């Protein structure tokens, strides 16, 4: 089967991953990032290891409504079908609740949340063609346990577990799986951040934050793609509405 | 102890209940609903029940951001104090999954969940001045079990109840308790709707619901007064961060 996937946030870390190893897996590949030059380094990437494979680049906001409806009328025109969504963009800005603030929230709310739940939309409508789709949405642990100095991203995280399983009740007679992965701590850039963004105070930091982790080490990107990339799978086809955590055990609530 | 309470959407159904109910076991009360006559019908009934009664109306939209800057001014100012809060604002227009914009998922978003945690930031201020405070958010259970024709309200409904959690493990240093109380189906005007809103098909319509309720019968408003008034009671100091359902048991997941 020449199943086709749609891989966002592609240029860097977990989406990277994510698209290196559905490439691996034969998957012919939409991928995307803002910046051009570098998502195009990672079709060239996968060119070199693959020179047979199937790979286009549709860069821009993925955040942006209006992107959203051009990325996806191009994937219909260049691609004809749509088998995977891999939802992938970064929360907002990290706020508290004493400095949360409408309009900043408001932006944080449509960046992400409403950017997967129209991102299903429009992915749904070329699955339901074909009558197969996995969608797998990038998540986040803090939808159970926030979330201090994540306010509105943790209870954005809620929404969007509450909505995915809503939604996947809606696509399963179509065969359409809808599932959340929700990376713990992962070594990308925005981890190598934190592990500064907290280092407000005094590399050992990361010492630390290992200890809260039962496997006692982070993941690789990898560790996070081989699960999306199961879920992705056709063999997945009666697993849908489930949150599963890629967190080496850091999750200590049933 | 004269302890104050801000109800707000009191005018009628399960915000007027909490009223009535807090205003028998002596509270001083500031009250709210955007119609300002049937606001006043309130006190008017609270009064004709409590002559001695301390009751301030403040009537406005509570969805509005500068309406609710205005109504904590007058509450500061005419009150001094703030012990208890009910978070009471409906949900916003039912959506689903396949309809649902961005323009009123944005509205539904500020109206309700935005709403509340703007009133615990102004509330808790007045509350932590003299280091007591109960903060009640009236909720829904469609934030566990979504949630079909409500996909945006359900999703709002696991944003809250996450903040709310969030939020308490701030406030509890303070002696302010943040609990949700989720009601299931009780008879107010919004259910006697819903009767209606579903009728869509053929008053037996209700056999239908109470079937799925496990007490066989929708419950009253005094019902989930009588919880929302033993959380804002002083012995309830050490419950905080909680999800509490009045649902007769309709919630078949632990
Ligand atoms: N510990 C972790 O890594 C955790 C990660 N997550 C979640 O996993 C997901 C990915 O995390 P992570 O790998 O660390 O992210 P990264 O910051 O490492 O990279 C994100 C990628 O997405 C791209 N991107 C950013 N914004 C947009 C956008 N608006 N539209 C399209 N592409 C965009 C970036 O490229 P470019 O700038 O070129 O657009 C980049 O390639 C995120 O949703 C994150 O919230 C959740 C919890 C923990
Ligand atoms: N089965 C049920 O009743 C369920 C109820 N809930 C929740 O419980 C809460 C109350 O429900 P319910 O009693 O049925 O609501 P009702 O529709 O019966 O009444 C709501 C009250 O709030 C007032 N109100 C509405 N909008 C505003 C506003 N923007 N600002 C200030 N006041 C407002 C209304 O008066 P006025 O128009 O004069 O302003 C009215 O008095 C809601 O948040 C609802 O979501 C959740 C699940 C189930």
């Amino acid at each position: 089967s020449k199943r086709t996937a749609f891989v966002m946030g592609a240029s860097q870390g977990i989406g990277k991953a994510i698209a290196l190893k559905l490439a691996d897996q034969h998957f012919s590949l939409v991928i995307n990032s803002r910046n051009l030059d570098n998502i195009e380094s990672v079709k060239e990437d996968i060119l070199a290891k693959h020179p047979e494979a199937s790979v286009i680049v549709l860069a821009g906001d993925m955040s942006d409504q209006h992107t959203r409806a051009g990325i996806f009328q191009k994937i219909e025109s260049q691609c004809g079908r749509l088998d995977v969504l891999i939802n992938n963009i970064p929360g907002g800005a990290p706020d508290t609740f004493d400095n949360c603030n409408i309009e900043d929230m408001t932006a944080t709310f449509t960046q992400k949340t409403v950017a997967y739940i129209d991102a299903i939309k429009r992915a749904s409508s070329l699955m339901k063609q074909n009558e197969f789709g996995r969608i797998i949405n990038i998540v986040g642990n803090l939808w159970k346990e926030p979330g201090a100095n994540m306010f509105t991203n943790s209870m954005m995280n809620a929404a969007l577990i509450n909505a995915s399983k809503n939604i996947s009740i809606q696509l399963a007679p179509h065969n359409i799986t809808v599932n959340c992965l929700n990376p713990g701590f992962i070594a990308t850039d925005r981890y190598h951040q934190f592990v500064e963004n907290v280092m407000k105070k005094n590399q050992k930091a990361e010492e630390q934050i290992a200890s809260g982790i039962p496997m006692k080490r982070v993941g690789s990107a990898e560790e996070t793609a081989a699960l999306a990339a199961f879920l992705a799978s056709e063999e997945a086809s009666y697993i849908t509405g489930q949150q599963i955590s890629a967190d080496g055990g850091s999750m200590k609530s049933i």
